[PDB]
């Protein structure tokens, strides 16, 4: 009776121990080992945010809680979960290989990032489908995005509601909600990538449902290339809006991310707080979804919806 469906959950990956940092950075750099200088900086950023190990368990927990919740909320299908990471074990290819050996014929692929981009599609779903065809008899169905999902927007609306309801009505007038995601090279825009458009819309839904008067979209974690990346960066954006609009409070909602990883704990909690402390302004950053049960229930719906579209 229970149709066995594979659940391929994907993410970027993160070092498990400190002696993973090197080979992790190496993989990220297309196999090009990092220099002593760059390695020490990376290592230092991890020390600053309180270590690499607490970050490592969030992704797997998300995956595992999702597997359990899915097989509870419905009787029709048995979901068998497999985790594939981009830059560390278990790699995407070793995950889809296991899925093949177990006899899984159809699998639903879910990226742990709400927005569509060409980077994501080719990094995850496209990479997974390259082994699926190589081995034969396995069809992977990719979820394009899930930012418009009612329980995703409600999570962040609720999260932002908390912070704003503890503000004085005066501070509320001098506060701005800054909505962000990981930056990508600007080339994608000319190419037709609707990623910045999807983030813009996400900001509109969250601000509206939270009843927040002022908001703005920003970007973070841009790489180091000669090619320009999508801006403005959150650090620069903070200074600009404080200048022409005089915001003395900034609420960072890094909506492209689902977890407190290096990008949130450093790029927001460290680097943005530096900007706010300068301009004489207050800093707020609400809880990331991480493995919270309300987030898992959101992911359960996106997977039930996708299955209903795939039968």
């Amino acid at each position: 009776m229970k149709k066995k469906i594979g659940l391929l959950v994907m993410a970027y990956g993160t070092p498990y121990k400190e002696e993973d940092i090197e080979r992790y950075y190496t993989h990220i750099r297309r196999g090009r080992k990092p220099s002593p200088e760059m390695l020490e900086d990376l290592t230092e950023r991890y020390r600053a945010i309180g270590g690499i190990s607490p970050l490592a368990t969030i992704t797997l927990e998300q995956a595992k809680k999702l597997e359990k919740r899915l097989n509870e909320v419905q009787d029709e299908v048995e979901y068998h979960m497999y985790l594939g990471l981009k830059h560390i074990e278990p790699f995407i290819e070793d995950a889809v290989k296991e899925m093949h050996n177990d006899g899984i014929q159809d699998a639903i692929a879910l990226v742990l990032a709400p927005h569509y981009s060409t980077f994501s599609v080719k990094s995850y779903v496209g990479r997974a489908q390259e082994e699926a065809e190589k081995l034969g008899n396995l069809t992977i169905h990719g979820i394009d995005s899930w930012y418009k999902e009612p329980k995703f927007i409600q999570y962040w609306v609720d999260a932002v509601k908390s912070i704003y309801s503890g503000m004085s009505d005066a501070e509320r007038e001098k506060a701005v909600l800054i909505v962000s995601a990981h930056s990508l090279p600007e080339k994608i825009i000319a190419m037709g990538d609707p990623y910045p458009d999807q983030l813009n819309e996400t900001a509109d839904y969250i601000a509206r449902g939270a009843e927040v008067a002022n908001y703005a979209v920003g970007w973070q974690s841009a790489g180091n290339t000669p090619d320009p990346w999508i801006g403005p960066d959150v650090q620069d954006l903070t200074r600009e809006l404080n200048e022409k609009y005089g915001y003395t409070s900034f609420v960072y909602a890094p909506v492209g991310f689902v977890a407190e990883h290096l990008e949130v704990l450093y790029d927001n909690d460290f680097e943005c707080k530096v900007v706010t402390d300068e301009i004489g302004a207050k800093y707020y950053r609400p809880e990331m979804p991480n493995a919270s049960d309300a987030f898992i229930d959101c992911l359960t719906d996106v997977v039930v919806k996708k299955k209903e579209s795939v039968m």
